């Protein structure tokens, strides 16, 4: 199966809105109680560092109550040493949307060595009708007001950055990466069933068979 | 054919830093005094508001040679490019080493908060260096670096970046980039026939077929 | 008197509103026709390089034309090699605010060496009422729904960053720097007297006595 | 007195990295592998995330030590500070050569786009060097170095950066620093005394009476 780190945010029934740490598995390491709210534009911050061996993420509304989660893991003994990073949607069966509005990545790895770090970073603040840095699966489009929509507007969607990153390397002294993006999540239900999540994996990772809705188009099977 | 702009270094039958605009036969050139053995530096910028194209060659105690050519790229590359280093070597025993390679590049909207960017630094190659496109005789890993020619009599080599680049878009009210590389060429002949270059192309780009020594693996032919 | 090199957006009916660069006074060394936009933000993107001195500016607004000024002019021959870097605005007799939303800075500097690089940069995003590191001259404050109002709200503010800078070396083979900032000029008058200025000054820079309205705060005097 | 958190490497009588919270008697340390006449690398992070500040000391062929201590800054420091470098010398003939430094602080709000930023990275002194304040022994200039103690018995010097940080703010969902330096300490002696510390401190922080030695320059006494 393709190797899956992500971060989700779900509001699957299962069971409350949770935003959770997965491992290679659906059922979630760590989870935190989230307050979905529809409409309104939120912010999920995603960070590690080899040094810690911990990764938390932070997601806040506006005037709000932020969830935070976090899991020590060693991501060096879980992912290949090149992976492609990216964001994923499924919607149940309600009308939303899964807009992106903005994505950022940077990745770093620091050596023994005197001023060796190798780096990686990239923004989209506005995504356009041909981003061709990027490789769409599922329903996702981009140029929608200069966005990207996950989700068809049963959908799955995802997008993942061109390039390959090297997450880690058995000779650097401390690795890192940190990511930011920011979603619109509107429905017209009062109690919609969505999810998206950011997702490390294979270079070669694409949409399992089936992975729909709670799997979040990322998994073949919770079972 | 491919689309090219590079600004190039070469020894080629005198030495002397040079600015090419989809051809060999350069639009600007200056003396250029090449060290053997020393390491190099080649600082590479560009900016629409400007509109011109600048490169600055230092060795330390330093001899810097520095070139501009006034050029508007939205005419000349297509919206899409993929950048990368070039080298040829002529009858000559030598190496052409990367040592380092970083490349910046942003488009910042009519919006506020509008930045688009991209930005990589590689200051130690790997033998396996994925986000990494070899073409013709270059390999990496050597030292943990890379190696443009072929490392032991008239070699062509060039490594481009994965990831496609948005160089240029009509909404954007600045687009700009800068790049930075040093270089090692190693000759034990006194006077070697060698030549590298930073060099930008549409995404497909390839070793024409004889673009060898003078053409620098950049172009197919001298017109 | 002070040094002083800055770009300035006037309305001053000396006579239409213009973008105009100075250096060492007020007689502007090249000026832009300028569409002072009331009630709207605009933003102010200045670059300069030492490879190609020339400094340039471009003013734009949303959904619209910017406007754009470069004048050829190699500061290490007008500037001291430290500097004090910041924001002036002046008012004639009109009601309107000169709100700062947000400013940010870059300064390099790139030695003949290998990997010597010295660099600063600030990003102000969100004033607060105690901005520790920055310098308030005359009417300016921050603290005002998180911004900095540079003028009362016959009016003359400044704002300064607290460290000084860097701008030149002479054993540089590039130094460079880029400021960035989005202002909005709020008048109830339909053709209101007003004045923002990035400017650049030596690190005890201050308010020269009657600097008011066309002398944007940066000069005592015109004549 | 003043208020310190620091990262300290110090051989007094064993050798090992530490973390001291506003006392000497360190709250963490590590088996430190002082190696003499060799560059060293001393990495510090911390996140309001995580909220545990973490430091990694290598040199190259690599023996790297880790030290991490869980402490919510917020509650220790105030909110702006200065940092710095420190040193102090035992009875013995050696050398606390930076030879480069470098620092990152990033405040993000609730808002969106809503980051504040510093960031200096020194590669290079000079002998006038303004955006330092210097503080004992040190100097700059040297080789275009930073030397903490004097070089050539009982010495103490310490350098902290200019301009005020803003190291945390209650309305900021995520709150980080990180600093990188490299030092050299030369020494003739076979087992030489002798300490440097990247410390944190108020604004207005000065080597207290009696902060020789084992006290790094950072604390008055041994409490
Ligand atoms: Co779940
Ligand atoms: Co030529
Ligand atoms: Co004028
Ligand atoms: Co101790």
């Amino acid at each position: 199966a393709d190797t899956i780190v992500a971060v989700e945010l779900d509001t699957y029934p299962n069971s409350y809105p949770h935003i959770g740490i997965d491992i290679k598995s659906v059922r979630s390491k760590k989870t935190a109680k989230w307050n979905m709210q529809n409409g309104k534009v939120g912010t999920a911050h995603i960070i590690y560092n080899s040094v810690d061996k911990r990764l938390s993420a932070v997601v806040s509304y506006p005037n709000a109550d932020s969830a935070t989660v976090s899991y020590d893991v060693d991501l060096d003994n879980v992912l290949p040493e090149w992976v492609r990073v990216g964001l994923s949607a499924s919607t149940g069966l309600y009308k939303e949307t899964n807009t992106i509005l903005s994505w950022s990545f940077t990745s770093k790895l620091k050596s023994n060595s005197t001023h060796e770090t190798n780096a990686l970073h990239f923004m989209f603040n506005q995504f356009s009708k041909d981003q061709k840095d990027l490789i769409l699966q599922g329903d996702a489009t981009t140029g929608t007001d200069g966005n990207l929509e996950l989700t068809r507007v049963s959908s799955v969607g995802r997008a993942l950055f061109y390039a390959p990153v090297h997450i880690w390397e058995s000779s650097a002294v401390v690795a890192s990466f940190e990511a930011t993006f920011t979603f619109l999540i509107k429905s017209p239900d009062s109690h919609p069933a969505d999810g998206i999540a950011f997702f490390i994996s294979n270079i070669d990772s694409s949409i399992p068979s089936g992975s729909t809705g709670r799997l979040l188009g990322l998994f073949p099977d919770a079972n």
